């Protein structure tokens, strides 16, 4: 995350490291006290030899790995939404099942899911989390990053990244001068919007032109396209 500050202990106790091989590579979001949302380009090709993973939940820094506020997991199962292509960059999702269900502590809880036709338009202000670049062209900082970063509407979003057919399953998110935004290492992170009060999961860190980058909004896979998909897939 780029333009962000050092989030707290606790803060987003539904984000979680994706480490494989022993190291961060992609983030996720903790929906249940089974299942994982990530981007399916987090997974694609990984879905193998799955003791590779581990779900690192509850994370603050990297390097406090270890504390008794940090709950891991091996995972088990992996389901990458059925439409993906990773040519074109659509329906960029999927799930993860944790080997052992976590439990809910101060640091490590679920997030709510958009719903269908639950309100979240263009300049509304929303949050990114992740342990991605610093910038591009950063480094890769130890403790987890969070930054505000507004909603751009959905045509905008197309105009601005035409090296792609961005479409309904997508969402966008940056500001015109840039400056703050998801870059790599982020991906598969949560897109979160404060919704009546309550935490709402809007969308999955996907792709995006560069980071940070005037008029180059990062990318998101639309939470509330894929409602009945990841229904089904639960348990």
């Amino acid at each position: 995350v780029v333009g962000g500050v050092n989030a707290e202990k606790g803060a987003w106790p539904w984000m979680v490291s994706l480490h494989w091989r022993g190291r961060h590579g992609c983030g996720a979001s903790l929906i249940g006290r089974d299942w994982l949302l990530t981007a399916a380009h987090c997974v694609y090709g990984k879905n193998t030899h799955l003791q590779y993973w581990s779900a690192v939940l509850g994370l603050h820094a990297q390097s406090s790995m270890n504390s008794q506020e940090v709950q891991i997991r091996q995972v088990d199962r992996i389901i990458i939404n059925k439409n993906y292509n990773r040519r074109t960059k659509e329906a960029d999702i999927a799930m993860m099942h944790l080997q052992q269900p976590v439990n809910f502590t101060e640091w490590v809880l679920p997030v709510c899911l958009a719903s269908e036709d639950q309100h979240f338009p263009a300049g509304r202000r929303c949050f990114i989390a992740g342990w991605g670049r610093d910038a591009e062209g950063g480094s890769l900082p130890d403790i987890l990053q969070e930054a505000e970063v507004p909603l751009v509407d959905q045509d905008e979003c197309q105009r601005l990244l035409p090296e792609y057919t961005f479409t309904s399953s997508m969402l966008c998110a940056g500001y015109p001068e840039g400056g703050v935004d998801s870059c790599q290492g982020d991906s598969g992170g949560p897109l979160m919007c404060l919704e009546d009060a309550r935490w709402t999961l809007i969308g999955v860190t996907s792709f995006g032109v560069g980071c940070g980058r005037p008029e180059r909004p990062g990318a998101y896979a639309r939470v509330s396209a894929f409602t009945s998909w990841i229904a089904e897939t639960r348990r």
